[PDB]
């Protein structure tokens, strides 16, 4: 359930306004969610501003299942 299967190898650059969040902004409705900012931590979900916004994306090869290594 917690794999991936219509998605791509993603990587969060580590420079963007996501990236540099390392708290909870505590003020989206997941960061919200928390107890700490009033909630419950029933949702605690990705905070919105902790999101990373670039990342690095490659088309997947679950379909294809190519050879790219370096055969010998
Ligand atoms: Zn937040
Ligand atoms: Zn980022």
């Amino acid at each position: 359930g917690g794999s991936v299967k219509k998605g791509r190898r993603s990587r969060r650059c580590g420079q963007c306004p996501g990236c540099q969040v390392p708290e909870d902004c505590g003020v989206c409705t997941n960061c919200l969610d928390k107890p700490k900012f009033g909630g419950r931590n029933i949702k605690k979900q990705c905070c919105k501003m902790r999101k990373c916004q670039n990342l690095q994306w490659m088309p997947s090869k679950a379909y294809l299942q190519k050879q790219a290594k370096a055969v010998k």
